[PDB]
């Protein structure tokens, strides 16, 4: 009572009820009061993910002493909390010793409280735990005890866990609608279970962030302090949160909706904005991931198992690209591993790396590290049929269960990702002898396993129009730092497939080809005259070559 | 007035009887006398594992020398629990601290050598330095402070050892865990604390149950106070449950709950129900497993063995390997298992014995030596038993890897013993080794009995149970095995309200089509998602099935239809 | 009552009318109100760096409160600092109390509170006072990251700089306080230009104050030059008087090697004299027919800051770029498709097309040995700074461990080496513009590679102190020798399985040198004995080699296996040998030319 300046009170402002009322985890307070009642290794410490409600719990277990609920044992103490970041080199462990002499001279049981105490721990407090005078209660994380309380600590011994792991959706909702009515008088405008309840399962879909009882909480208070703002619609409401939620992320408001039918549905020329032509094999593959999302397949397999082959070139990475860009948001999530250097024996056993204490050991493999790590990639395996026949007991171990073990002795699971085998097969077969070599070369019992196995059509030679004209709508960005406009003449952009195309390579070049040609042609003219950011540079075709 | 604001007065803590009774531990206690009554270097310090009383014995010396049971030279010396953690707590400036070490030095020796001094986890002194902890050495080596000390054995060996000069100036007094008798002992004096403490009652039976049990399946602790923890833990358990809640002491089953409660084994003393479930067991696990009835008789009589208290508590549960034609339910017999005793398909620790055709591939399951890449990491199958310690171990198929490996299951089996890279055990002594194979696939019973006497040998053929040969598929009773497969199907399609109405000639057929004497049963669930759940995908993204359909599938010549 | 000394105000402030100008920010304004209507977690704190204009934020929030947009619990909020510039802690019970006894009308804004952060968190914990905040973003992590304890009161709101239609108005609202003292006219021209060209280019500092720091210094520099002679008027006079000095001290020089140096002196005397006429000539003519900012003294300003060339078009620079595939080929022979991708990748920066968040040049050449993937490089930092000394030269090979990751990046705080710093970000936080080189790459370890991976496509990397050094107007260049005997596939492949793809992904075009050839070794004979003769003109000691000779030596040291080092090996070993025997055997003494001559097997001198 000498020295209270650097901690404060648990049970006298209970006395008042400026503390919320704890309803729901009624299991850890009979836990903590259990462990407080020991005779040895007494004072527990309770350990979670931050933003749980570990401090929520020792408010409510000072709320049933102030009311009475626990023993006698237990009845008639207060408690008392402790900042640390209030001392912080020294002078911390001077007033951390002029506080321990005043717990003492409490001369009874006067619980205290330490917030991450991992920051103390030492050897300065152990003799004052192993008498009999003070009683601790803790909090931390699990990765921060195992780090601060596990290596050096030796005090092990005293403190026992306690768990707090993190509430369900339906039980936050509760939480929620229980710690509503303040809120309902603090702004006050109206509150609906539905605005909650979207509140809590976005929260817990897109915010991967945070945690749930203060992460829900959250976004309810801004939402509701931006509607009073607002009056400078008397309701609050799902699509009211959801505008929240879209302001914070990112992700526009729209597809913060539905995500079965809403994405089904949009399997069409949303790919083929990206895609070109192909569209037996765009309706194929929708089809595909269509049917096995419906929730009737096998729940051990990956989503889709599909290889396609046929001319270079043509987009056949490109299909790929784009679809990881729909599903799991990202072109960045798309993993290409050459099937050319496994063309041995050993080298099979390098996408996994086996044991502990040979050469390539934390490198991980290739194909697992790459997964274990981000789950939800699109595997790409170019020139399948160069691979050795070994890394196709590995690849059917894939695909008939979904789940895979490497080198460290972890376990990784392939049930929520896209296989895709490229090929460059198909040289003059056009539809007849191309599934003959394909069902001679390869396993047979290995297509059994596969999807459908779709065979890209050449590019039509007048369907070069669209792909070109996508690279020059994009290109017409590239200027835009000064604004100048862009000429198009269709002789001319056709005079690039003729000299371009090369169908021994697809339509690789034509990237290359145009902008060195028109960037560093014109980078002359660009920095002497000619151009403003009004003049569509009529750029034209000589007789030989593309003059302007 | 020096060591009076950096000690306590141990003594005086003993007049006021604030400890507890030290019961036993005589030659420790003699020994730490006649080395405190030396004329030169009397300083011993107690080493031993953690946990296994050494503080115990400086309060039985101080409670002895209160009563005066000291020999001639030792009555009123009032031993003294110095601190360092109250002295290097408040300086950062230059000479600060030895000011305080010094006024404390001088205090001592200015009395009379009546001040034998108690410094607890001495292994905290080589520090304080920055030529500090380090001004004691000529008053230790003088027999001027006695200095009782008592460290863990990790402890004096990593801090001490590296600054040999000051091990000179202590003798160590070697504290081993005392056994099962005198724990029992122990308890037995120190029962009345804790019946006061906590008002229940305690029963020798209990201590007893208490001290054997926190023998056998806690295996990383120590003695003294590993079996303490258990009582007391029971009868705070207990008082909880007598309050709270609007025959009353602690049983010699309380404490199986406790050891069970943590540590998941299920020691205790048959519980009832569960004896009906372990009666009621051939055919509640017959409900997943058709026929081979001469295998399952024989891991249900172990379970039973186990549990009854008939069994070499220092050997494995069971070490069978059964063994048999292709696709005949050995593995889903394991996973039955598993999925009847643990309530979870996944609660069993299955190694693919696949993988290891090469002979370096056995680290995975060991680790690496010291001083190697992967070191710290340890190895797989240890730290997978060393935590959950009561799985169903599986080796899927133990005739590719080549004959290295068997090896080390040649000592995991017969004793429960593995060693990791860092030198520790793991206890196999509770769980189940199973480990199926393919070897014959058809022939006799000597047809196979051969091939497994020339592929392994009698060192390790000798050291399993029975060697069950898995019979074939009846082709009587595939009926059942298509039904199972159903049920799955059905509890699969759940989420929505549909149901199948499969008819008689189209499970007939189902049974029919897929089961070729080669494979067995090996290509069946593929063909009925192939069949049903392909056509039904079509038939309900498509409309024209919609949830609540009783699907009705029909026998048409060709493939099933619907 | 009692604060009203201790603080300044700006509830009276603003209603006299007197406040800096605040354009924009009324969302940021909007947020912060709302984030103070609420329950838990409001009074929030503004992160940033210095000179974006968060004080500008506070002092527009301040006039809008005086004039009235708020919601009901926002009664004109009396909002107050809490001035710092008011420094103990026993005045500071006097200072708090005022604000204590009040009903929260009163809150503060503890401008710069990152070094406050005993008595203010207690009476946070019981919720009295607003406590506004407003420090930067690193200092934030350091103080108020770590510690929840008082994380759940502080909101952080992000703001950014550029506002650059608005800030020509806060230039304007400006533009009349600069011109008192300079005087000089501050035109529109130059608000949008220093508006528009500093952004991009003078990357160290921010546009809020950096657009008005570049028209302050252009309106003194413009001040000084109204003074009689201005710049580049003042400059050659400056030279020609001390260049003349040098002259008079030269000829009551009894030597005959120093009259080199005087009859070399004088010329250019003779050729700075002219430029100082012609310059003064035509001054008259603009004194008969600067008085005024302009664009031009912005350019100015821009490239005496931080070495960094931003002008419109530098009229002494034009025919150099256009030159540089040429100027070029002086030092560096061969590889015709390497020295078009070089080039056509700096005018490209110069010109103001290139992608301006990603290095000005990025790429990696590799190919045999002796064949030039360095002294194209050494080339190349040449004619940029005109000393080859000014290019950072880091070795990859010494890198072969994980832990000298952090010898480039320094080492953490409260270890031994410290205050060093690194030895890669310390050279291109002082002064980036050089090229950096990076010897042998494929000898580093394969841990480094992930740092290199953040410098592509984002522009900057952190140290051990925290803070983040920009790389966006450098250009990076990657050596090595994988391969080396494969034609493209085995060179490609290589390549390809040692660095990740997502690697060689953000690089520019990859180049495969090719290897010499017998009609190219002429042309690098005649460099090499140039190099020579320029040597050994140090005891003028001129050499004369015979077109036999030069063939003789371009026919011998050819092997396509090594390159050209064996050229230098033989020039030695053929000619210097002998050169060296006799000149210390006297009869080769200074001032001197001794010829060559092809001989049947060797070639005497
Ligand atoms: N059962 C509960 N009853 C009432 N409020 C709860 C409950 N669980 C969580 N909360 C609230 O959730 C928020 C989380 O606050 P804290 O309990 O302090 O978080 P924490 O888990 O203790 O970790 P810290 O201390 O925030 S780092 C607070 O607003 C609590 O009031
Ligand atoms: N011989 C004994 N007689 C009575 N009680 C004992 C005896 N041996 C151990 N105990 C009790 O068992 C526990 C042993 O704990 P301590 O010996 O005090 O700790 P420790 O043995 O020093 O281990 P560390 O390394 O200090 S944590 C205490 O509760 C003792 O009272
Ligand atoms: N008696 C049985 N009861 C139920 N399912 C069975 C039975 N026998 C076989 N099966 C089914 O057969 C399929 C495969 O059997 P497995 O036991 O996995 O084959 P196996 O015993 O591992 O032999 P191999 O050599 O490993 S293929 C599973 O789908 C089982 O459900
Ligand atoms: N095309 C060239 N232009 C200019 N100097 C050249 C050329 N080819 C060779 N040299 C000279 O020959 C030597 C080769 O220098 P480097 O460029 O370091 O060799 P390199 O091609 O880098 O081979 P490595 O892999 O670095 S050993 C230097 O003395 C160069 O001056
Ligand atoms: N249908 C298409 N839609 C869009 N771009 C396409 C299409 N077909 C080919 N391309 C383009 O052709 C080029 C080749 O892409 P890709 O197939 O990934 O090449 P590679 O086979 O060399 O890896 C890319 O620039 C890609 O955008
Ligand atoms: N939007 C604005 N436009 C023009 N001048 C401004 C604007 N906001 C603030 N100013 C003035 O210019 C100064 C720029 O520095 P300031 O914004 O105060 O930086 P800080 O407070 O972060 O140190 C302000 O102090 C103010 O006097």
């Amino acid at each position: 009572q000498a020295l209270q300046k650097y901690s404060t009170d648990l049970t006298a402002r209970a006395r008042e009820g400026k503390l919320d009322p704890v309803i729901g985890r009624d299991n850890e307070i009979r836990r903590v009061v259990q462990v407080l009642s020991r005779r040895t290794k007494n004072n527990p410490v309770l350990i979670g993910e931050p933003g749980v409600g570990k401090t929520a719990i020792v408010e409510g277990l000072a709320q049933r002493i102030v009311a009475g609920d626990v023993p006698e044992s237990l009845r008639d103490k207060t408690i008392v909390a402790l900042d640390l970041g209030s001392m912080v080199r020294g002078e911390f462990e001077e007033r951390l010793k002029a506080v321990l002499d005043d717990i003492k001279n409490s001369a009874g049981q006067i619980i205290t409280f330490i917030d991450e105490l991992h920051t103390i721990v030492g050897n300065m407090i152990k003799p004052m735990l192993a008498r009999g005078e003070l009683r601790l209660v803790g909090a931390t994380t699990l990765d921060e005890y195992r780090k601060h309380i596990e290596k050096d600590a030796a005090l092990e011994r005293r403190f026992q866990q306690v768990y707090v792991g993190e509430p369900s959706v339906e039980d936050t909702i509760g939480i929620l609608r229980g710690l509503k009515d303040r809120y309902e008088v603090h702004h006050g405008v109206r509150i609906t279970d539905s605005a909650l309840v979207a509140a809590a399962t976005l929260s817990d879909r897109y915010i991967t962030a945070r945690f749930l009882p203060d992460k829900a909480i959250d976004l309810v208070d801004e939402a509701a302090s931006r509607l009073r703002m607002e009056i400078d619609k008397e309701e609050v409401g799902p699509d009211d949160i959801a505008d929240v939620v879209s302001a914070w992320t990112g992700i526009p408001a729209g597809r913060l909706l539905e995500g079965e039918t809403a994405k089904l549905l949009r399997m069409e020329d949303e790919l083929g904005k990206r895609v070109i032509g192909q569209k037996a094999a765009v309706t194929a593959v929708s089809d595909a991931v269509r049917r096995s999302r419906a929730g009737v397949s096998d729940p051990n397999r990956p989503t889709g198992a599909f290889m396609f082959l046929g001319p270079t070139g043509v987009g056949k990475t490109e299909l790929a690209k784009a679809l990881a860009d729909f599903l799991f948001d990202d072109e960045r999530a798309m993993v290409r591993i050459d099937m050319s250097e496994y063309g041995e024996k050993h080298t099979v056993a390098r996408l996994i790396g086996a044991p502990p204490g040979y050469v390539g050991y934390e490198a991980g493999g290739q194909l697992t590290e790459a997964v274990r790590r981000r789950p939800y990639t699109v595997v790409l395996f170019d020139e399948i049929e160069k691979a050795h026949p070994d890394v196709f007991d590995v690849l059917l171990q894939v695909l008939d269960e979904g789940r895979l073990t490497d080198g460290h002795g972890r376990t990784v699971d392939f049930r929520n990702t896209i296989l895709i085998l490229t090929s460059n097969l198909g040289s003059g077969g056009s539809a007849e002898q191309v599934l003959a070599a394909v069902r001679a070369t390869f396993k047979p019992e290995f297509i059994n396993r596969l999807d459908d196995v779709l065979i890209f059509e050449g590019l039509n030679p007048e369907e070069l129009v669209r792909i070109v004209d996508i690279q020059l709508a994009q290109l017409g960005k590239r200027l835009a730092q000064r604004r100048l406009q862009l000429q198009v003449s269709l002789p001319a952009k056709r005079w690039l497939a003729q000299r371009g195309f090369d169908p021994v390579y697809g339509a690789r070049p034509l990237r290359r080809l145009v902008q060195q040609a028109i960037g560093d042609q014109l980078a002359k003219m660009l920095l002497a005259g000619q151009v403003h950011d009004g003049d569509t540079v009529p750029v034209n075709v000589s007789p030989d070559a593309d003059s302007l």
